[PDB]
């Protein structure tokens, strides 16, 4: 189609137009006393919501230059999201907050790409102060505390989060299921998890958590690529009359496999999913043996000449339940015999960091979660929540917590007070991202009614985790009022926003379609 | 697609425009001289009505914004019906007045944040309030009395309802079927009723009630979860040509197994519903035998080995009839032996609180209405609010009456002259719930033709139980002269009103689709 | 959809509008001077008529609010129709009549609902009165009196009618068949007639009298409810290949029975009816009997063990014709054998009311009527103002005839003169209605081109029934010019005018589709 | 001519959006950071001024309620202007607070005429505060320092006032003319 093409300050006031309607709607969440959103759906009834990339993913303009402006910060309320599990307004916020910022000072003659230069180096010396201040999230109380906070406010959850770890470790595998009753229960039962996601997003049966969640299905545990979708037929077929589901790990499942397997799941017969099997080259040799051990399956090896056409029912693995996401599988309790598995462990115990690990999954089991409520909405909601927070967490413990109210990042640009960059404009440029670091306090203010300006010169006034407490209208020290964010979110807020507003200050020209 | 977004005043005045449109429509219909509205319906004739739940689900506008307004008070009045079954004019009316008063304020410069807090708190307490008050409802008296103000003052209503629970007990089980004549019929015979809703609203025959109404049905009692449908085809052939229905009772059934069977009742050969068994866990191994006593069929259990495919006609239970809607199911005349039921009761009584409410279920047997009419508009019409009462009571029982003519409410309003909050702010908030409890009373006079603001005067110069009778038109004890509504509408259209106002008057923004 | 809504003084304009073109389009018709009205049709060619209700049910209007006006006088004219059969013309005018008054008054700030409550009050005044006006309608001569008037002055008419009931008796069962050829023909043969109209509209065969005729059918006798189809077939079958419809009196005939023979006579092959058996409990036993025994039939009983798949051609009964309308069904000369109703005869005979019209009923034949015609237009035209007549002779017999040229009316608005209520607002309303009661004399003359008023001054001059002959130009006694209406019609015109327009009047808003 | 009349809060808030306008215009001139607002006229070149009757003046608005809003605050820097000489704006800004705050309180129901005693009570009393903390003024130093601050914290005037007045005394005459050289 023929396009629009729009220059310097024109094309940059419309994006800037569409950042912020999509930066507004998401903004009026921030905090305890944000407020919801209503979210239209033809499909069934309205959705109201307080998370931050709900309202983000939802948000499309009409100004095909302003759609541009919100699509891309879209992205960052969408990339905290997926990493950190929470944060998506702070992340929005601070984006429009950069950006605004950035604007400004491109209209004063600065040279963009050295203000983004600035905002770059401001953002990998706050990254390392938050390090810094982060005590670290390791005893269970720090635990339950992000938990609790990722899972906004509620404290059950950071709770059972903690319970967990406390269970099968911070490293063990942890799963959520539905509850069955109105109470929670979490129980470790015969389980491992590698890092590998579905072949297709079109596997998908849970369109909520957008994963893939199957019922006690067999194993298919595969040594070479699958192309061909003869070989599957013996198999296919028996585990298509015994009305149960099937998963396949091989090395991989190419398009022609694949693509029938696609439109034989959605819309067809028997449902099943594929996934590339753990590691590659020798590892994969005994890292998949390690899954047919704990499921009580058979590898079908090419060394040895067994074919897949060879291979029944008997031959495959078993488990009560699996969950595969964009880029995880988990299996949860192995038929796998109690024998066969310590005989394994034995095996590799002779047998240094590399066999740990393996180690580590197989032996050891895999906790599981059932998300109790009254209401099946409720319930399956709050399953929701519990999924992120685990995420957080998990991070959390890998690189703690810090004060929150957004108190971390306003220490942090007083820390900073003293970096400079290669010339003015990358100062500029580094004042601007300081400056932003207010911007999460601020709308937490602003949120409840009060002058953020106040708060801010105030809470600067103070030192170490003095912050406000929106709640209940008094300053105080945040650690000792529970106010915590855990280190991870705060940070990927911070690294995702820098990026796409970093970006985004440096657009002379906008090239769409026309209206 | 894109959106329209309102801000701040703007908004606001579009969602009062639509909130009003609704109120006004619904308030026309309020009390004694409340007129009727006429609902227009391509499908078949218009409707003529009173009830303002009814006139609610039927507002939709063309603006976007005042639509939003409409549909979201339109809860307040659908709550209400679903909870209570009567009051839903009241809810509203209370609403609107609620809001009004609000957004006024929040136009003075108010936090309404605060303004809400003050709302809930100034609830909870009127909500105390009317239970002071509430002489309760027990005596016979008490329960027609609510039942036929609930029935809209038809006094054979309540009365009929007094007599059922005064047969099976207050905790009986009661229902409605079309009378055979013009004579109502109140019958006594071989049932039970327990807490499980359909396990989809396409099970559907009598779209009126919105319930599930089944002929002579056989019941299946099934003890594992029903996920595959190859079980159920010997069982659901042989009820094919046994000409009727028949109904699950199984720990569940998953979309599989669920979704066969919803589309194979509508457009579909045997018309088949199902529920979840009562209980969990334990419970409902020995409460799901007390149906198969009952009922005088066989529980598929796994633990003996029968699976679903090893059944027939002769394992199944039957009833002369039986209704599921939303959240009930209640089986009415068992075809169970007086041997078995006995022997059932026998053992149990032998075997403190839970063994006791599966006695109160068994023994006991399930009431039964005619409601009898001159047409069949008229009798399916009657039928309806006769079960709308028959709620109210149940509730009224459980938590009485208070002095009609919305006179209860302006009582507690002086009772709270004193409340105050955390600030001024909350105190305003307070003052405009206070304000809104004299809506009802001023709406109904207002209906009248008279001049509503000296009525109110002159009830609030007054005490206790002193009201006007907008009947006929004079003044006097609303107790004596028989003007009473039940405590449980009272209080359900006040905290739902309040709900929803509340939040709506927190409101700076909006986002909808565009004209 | 959106809606429009109107209120007050705009609403009522736009639906005083509606009434006037609705009403005038009707007008134009009352009297001996009236004139015609043209019905388009795509369908055929036009029609001409003179006949209010069709001239009524055509008006739909483009305004949507003037729409609504329209729609809902019709109504009275419409229900006059159903009930008298004559008088829909005048029940318009008065409705009108009311409303232009009313809305009047209501423009003064008079309370609305106390307009009704007097409008009611005088009607229900006026009633008491005409029926003492009433000379009662009883010999031969008021019979054919008011069928020749409601037959439109077609005093052969008339005649037959009195005949008629002078044959079979009053309360005997007169029908109506085409006539084979010029001459009028009345026969009595070996029938009955029971208060059960058609089970689905989806019977009628003769559009024109929305009735069911059915030539020399079989009768099907069944003491049970028809749910099941399956039990059909056997004899269903038989009467396929026996060339003749079949009708059917059962307890009931249940949605699943009843839908297939719906779609299977209308676009199906063997066309069918049912209608609900007479009566109720012990009654519908021996009534059922009673057709059985005047049909030659068997009745098919669950207590003696005979089911419908175990039944012929030679159990069923037969008719030479019957016909099924609204609420009503009539056999006409049953095959039954004259030895075998005798002794059903003897039989009741010995066996005191309820006795007593089963006697009446079954000894005692049916009164047939061929309307004799030269064309088949007049004929079958002719033969429609007939069964009308009929009609509103049965009401006039059970409740007579009145001075004619609306005196009547303008008698009882005399006698009203001094009638109060119990404030000024219902005087205002019962002076409305009396008033109103002037204007079908208004309008008859008012369409001979002469002046309304001067003709009503000089009759309300006189006394008794001293009125206005319109055909012929001047005033005398109107019982003796043969100038009479039947009570029935006049006090049913009026009722039905009062009860719409009584409603009408206490419009404050109106709600409404978008143009 | 045929009126257009408005009732209440209608009216209330135009009359508001009035004084803002003017306000908003004025404020952008008070003190030491202060701006200025450029003043266009047909007849000669525009004028630059942080003089706020100045700017007051010349706001008129389309609208025919907010500019009878902006004509009836265009008094107090009118007036200020009369009387004392400086102030106008600080007189408009105070005016525009006065208003703001006042409205609100119309709006939750308070009695216009009481709110209007009040503020008046208020300013009675803050008159007789105000005499009270005044160190009447009569030094050469005090009064350079109100020059000074008068001319946007210009020390010259300050100091040639203070020396003006000095020489001609508390009965004498000080015109202020163009003159022909920078200084």
């Amino acid at each position: 189609a023929a396009k629009d093409v729009k220059f310097g300050n024109d094309a940059r006031v419309k994006m800037l137009r569409g950042v912020n309607v999509l930066a507004d709607a998401v903004k009026v969440t921030l905090g305890p006393k944000g407020r919801n959103v209503v979210l239209d759906k033809s499909f069934g009834a309205p959705t109201i919501t307080k998370d931050g990339v709900s309202v983000a993913r939802e948000i499309e303009l009409e100004d095909k230059f302003e759609n541009m402006g919100a699509q891309m910060v879209k992205e960052v309320a969408s990339k905290a999201n997926d990493a950190a599990g929470d944060g998506t307004t702070t992340a929005t916020v601070l984006a429009q907050a950069i950006i605004t910022e950035g604007l400004k000072a491109v209209a004063a003659g600065m040279n963009p790409m050295d203000l983004k230069r600035g905002i770059d180096k401001a953002v990998t010396a706050a990254v390392e102060e938050l390090k810094a201040l982060s005590v670290p999230c390791s005893d269970s109380k720090a635990i339950a505390q992000v938990g609790t906070i990722s899972a906004n406010s509620d404290e059950t959850v950071g709770k059972l989060i903690a319970e967990a770890m406390d269970k099968v470790g911070k490293e063990g595998v942890i799963t959520v299921e539905d509850g069955t009753g109105l109470q929670d229960e979490l129980d470790v039962v015969e389980g491992m998890q590698f890092d590998r996601g579905y072949l297709s997003p079109y596997f998908i049966n849970k369109p909520e958590t957008g994963a893939v969640e199957l019922e006690s299905p067999f194993i298919l545990l595969a040594d070479k690529k699958i192309s061909n979708i003869r070989e599957m037929l013996p198999v296919l077929e028996a585990v298509a009359k015994a009305g149960k589901p099937l998963l396949i790990i091989a090395e991989d499942v190419e398009g022609e496999a694949l693509a029938t397997l696609v439109v034989n799941t959605m819309r067809g017969i028997v449902k099943v999913a594929a996934v590339k099997a753990p590691g590659f080259g020798d590892r994969r040799k005994a890292m998949l043996q390690d899954i047919a051990t704990l499921t009580g399956g058979t590898v079908i090896s090419e060394e040895i000449g067994m074919e897949l056409e060879k291979a029944t029912l008997e031959d495959l693995g078993q488990a009560k339940r699996v969950v595969i996401n964009k880029d995880t599988t988990t299996i949860i309790d192995g038929v796998g015999e109690e024998a066969a598995i310590q005989g394994r462990v034995a095996q590799i115990r002779q047998q240094r960091e590399k066999l740990q690990e393996r180690v580590a999954k197989l032996a050891g089991g895999v906790a599981v979660i059932k998300v109790g409520a009254a209401t099946e909405v409720e319930m399956k909601e709050k399953k929701a929540r519990v999924e992120d927070a685990l995420h957080a967490t998990r991070a959390a413990v890998e690189e703690g917590v810090v004060a929150g109210g957004g108190v971390a990042l306003i220490r942090v640009a007083s820390k900073l007070a003293d970096l400079r960059g290669q010339n003015e404009d990358q100062n500029v440029g580094i004042k601007v991202a300081l400056r932003a670091m207010e911007a999460p306090l601020r709308q937490i203010v602003l949120n409840c009614g009060e002058e953020p300006s106040v708060v801010a010169n105030t809470v600067k006034g103070g030192d170490g985790n003095y912050g406000y407490n929106a709640a209940t209208e008094e300053y105080g020290n945040m650690i000792d009022m529970g106010i915590l964010d855990p280190t991870k979110v705060t940070r990927s807020a911070l690294q995702y926003a820098a990026s796409v507003a970093g970006l985004m200050i440096t657009t002379e020209c906008m090239v769409t379609d026309l209206p």
